């Protein structure tokens, strides 16, 4: 009977997600270890109710690893979750919505991991798209969000080693705090790549619009962080957005707490099964006498690597899905977000010939 507690923390989530009450212990998917899941659907949806009622419960239940997802739009709870992931070397998956919004800087000790793409390959995709249209000339505008220096770079390097023109006219660094308007008037191109958080974006893109760099002529481009949840569409938000987003159409919520379950169920499972151990139960996010930092790095080497199934779920180094399924998506005139293009593994397959015009 090896068991490994899981909890499933479902903040601001629409309780749509059905878990086993774990009687029969029944094992999940032909899996060695048999995964006893505890569902919580926490109502309050601030950072500060959430680390008090992850830590809360990780003291009360034995907890070997967690699966969140929240259907808010703060990259603020990823904080909270590396941080937590750090303090009791337990893996944390972050499955959806602000919790797996890039984190650029990330605490290398712990095993917090992202669902969805990396800072470089959002980079890299958005440079596959601005090709298949022959734009090729194009500035980048960031502010000071974490990943703003590794995505600038991303960018440069290919362009450096690539045959086509690519003409990197203009690159900004906004001091937010409106000093922006003489910064963003200096720009030329047609093209932008807009590397920011959401509510930043709103502003900028608010600012843009009276200096008019927003409009006819101008195309914005813009991280999955900046389009959150679809539903939710700032006023300030220019009609023409480009922006990769994370599949939430094929990709239910409920098949990713199945992933996210799956990632660690196997991890566990294939350590259990190379050494007759799977470490136990930490149980404070603070107070650590838990300097057990090795038989952690052994778990991280399992999860690090999980295929399941049909999908594949190996993580970066960095804590992002390696191969996540993208969707091209464009914020339309009836200010809907439209698919318009699919991206598979360095396979960008557009839906449109003639590229829109709203
Ligand atoms: C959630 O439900 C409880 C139960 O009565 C309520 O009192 C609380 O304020 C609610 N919070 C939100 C954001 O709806
Ligand atoms: C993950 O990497 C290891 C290390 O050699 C490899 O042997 C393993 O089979 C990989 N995952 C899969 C599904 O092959
Ligand atoms: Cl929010
Ligand atoms: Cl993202
Ligand atoms: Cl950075
Ligand atoms: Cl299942
Ligand atoms: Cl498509
Ligand atoms: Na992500
Ligand atoms: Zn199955
Ligand atoms: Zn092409
Ligand atoms: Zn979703
Ligand atoms: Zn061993
Ligand atoms: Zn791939």
């Amino acid at each position: 009977p090896p068991s490994i507690g899981i909890a499933v923390i479902l903040v601001g989530t629409s309780d749509e997600v059905a878990i086993k009450d774990a009687h029969e212990k029944d094992d999940f998917h032909h899996l060695s270890v048999v995964p006893r899941v505890e569902l919580v659907a926490m109502n309050e949806t601030d950072p500060k109710s959430i680390i008090t009622r992850i830590c809360d419960l990780m003291s009360d239940r034995k907890i070997q690893g967690v699966v969140f997802a929240d259907d808010t739009d703060q990259e603020a709870i990823a904080q909270i979750l590396d941080f937590i992931s750090a303090q009791t070397l337990t893996p944390i998956l972050g499955i959806h919505g602000g919790s797996s919004m890039i984190m650029a800087d990330k605490d290398e000790s712990s095993m917090f991991f992202q669902f969805g793409p990396s800072i470089e390959q959002q980079a890299s995709v958005m440079l596959n798209i601005m090709e298949e249209y022959d734009w090729y000339i194009f500035s980048i505008v960031t502010t000071y969000f974490p990943g703003y220096q590794d995505f600038v770079n991303k960018i440069r390097s290919t362009i450096e080693n690539s045959f086509v023109g690519w003409e990197l006219e203009e690159v900004l660094l906004l001091d937010m705090s409106s000093k922006i308007q003489n910064q963003l008037k200096k720009l030329q191109s047609p093209i932008i790549l807009l590397y920011c958080t959401k509510e930043e974006a709103t502003y900028i893109f608010e600012v843009a619009n009276s200096v008019g760099l927003t409009g006819y002529g101008y195309t914005w481009i813009v991280p999955s962080l900046v389009a959150g949840d679809t539903d939710t569409v700032p006023s300030e938000f220019p009609t023409g957005l480009i922006s990769v987003s994370y599949d939430e159409w094929d990709y239910g919520l409920p098949a990713r707490v199945r992933d996210g379950i799956a990632i660690i169920t196997t991890a566990a499972s294939d350590m259990l099964s190379e050494h007759s151990f799977i470490p136990e139960p930490k149980s404070s996010c603070y107070n650590t006498h838990e300097k057990r930092i090795y038989q952690s790095n052994m778990l991280n080497r399992y999860l690090i690597n999980v295929t399941f199934e049909g999908r594949d779920l190996s993580f970066s180094e960095d804590g992002y899905q390696m191969h996540p399924k993208l969707v091209i998506i464009l914020l339309n005139k009836e200010r809907k977000w439209e698919r318009v293009g699919k991206w598979k593994d360095k396979s960008l397959q557009m839906k449109y010939y003639v590229w829109p015009r709203m």
